[PDB]
């Protein structure tokens, strides 16, 4: 609420991070190196994000995203297709939101419908190279579905601010050449802190 | 032109990496580290940029960081401020800019005039804890001057795409804590490469 704003800039950064690498060339570059083929990247205009989970933050996300040009699809149970098309974002099915995004960002609670909302069943249904971003909460998408799909392919990088388990005592995600990480820092500025 | 979205899109990247310290963030977890104090950032929104240069380039990246809600000023030599009003870019001479920003990104061509355009006298003049962008062409920023400005805390933080000497011999800057940056990758995407 008082925190939609920081949540909402950290994942459009994190979608950034992940179109360009932008962490692992600075690691990179720190390591004296110069790599330029390894990190080509992608633009983000032309391309489809889908937003899982509709309040405030989601909205948040996609308005900023419609300004790089990126197409923005999603789904709510509870939050009616006229109100998020007000904000520019197409309601569909989940079935159908799978095929189409390039990218795909969960804002939602942690309940048991959204517990591996992301996993093998939903990886599956995805276009190949996907590229997945959780900074709402730790198990929305199933960690050991998710570095499946990193290890085929089939999901291009992920950006994680939330983990199931906090700090992360398992570290194949964490250390995948493909993935981006925070320590939860969602809420962490200091506008968010102070009111 | 056909690369114009490219850069724009890796330097909206780095204001975003800048705020939030992603890079370091993902380091730090990669080393096995959780530190959330460390990675206290701070919220776009409200804050000022300044763009210098206000071609293709730097109105893409105006019109995509006023969706965060950031106040747009900047300079261009040609550019008249009516003009640049019609993109949401305020007009003030370079004086009135340095102590206004939060941001600076630069998006000129390496002329005379623009060398060292961000030098010890233009960062003097900055408000304390400035973080600067240089997407566009190296020795810009003078990199002295930076690393200065970084050491003193007069500049909170620095993203480079482009140095004065590619790849970059001397790795004080590079190496810097608040420092991120890429080997030149701001055309470095599928769709700039492929018309
Ligand atoms: C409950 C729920 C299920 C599926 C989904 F995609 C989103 C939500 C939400 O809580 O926003
Ligand atoms: C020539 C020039 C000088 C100062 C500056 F801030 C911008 C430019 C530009 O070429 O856009």
């Amino acid at each position: 609420n008082g925190n939609s704003l920081s949540a909402a800039e950290l994942t459009c950064g994190m979608i950034m991070c992940l179109a360009r690498q932008i962490p692992q060339a600075t690691a990179s570059m720190k390591d004296g190196k110069w790599e330029r083929k390894k990190f080509m990247g992608t633009e983000l205009n032309g391309k489809t994000l889908g937003i899982l989970g509709l309040g405030r933050i989601g909205r948040e996300v996609a308005t900023r995203m419609q300004s790089f040009g990126m197409k923005t699809i999603g789904y709510d149970p509870i939050i009616s297709p006229e109100v998020s098309a007000s904000f520019g974002v197409q309601q569909l099915p989940l079935e159908e939101i799978w095929p189409l995004c390039d990218f795909i960002t969960v804002h939602t609670p942690l309940l048991p419908s959204t517990t591996g909302l992301l996993n093998d069943n939903t990886f599956a249904q995805c276009k190949k190279g996907v590229r997945v971003v959780n900074c709402a909460r730790g198990g929305i998408v199933d960690e050991g579905a998710l570095l499946r799909a990193l290890q085929s392919g089939q999901c291009a990088g992920a950006a994680l601010d939330v983990f199931t388990e906090e700090p992360p005592r398992d570290r194949a995600l964490v250390d995948h050449e493909n993935v981006i990480s925070c320590p939860h820092l969602g809420a962490s500025t200091k506008e968010a802190q102070s009111r």
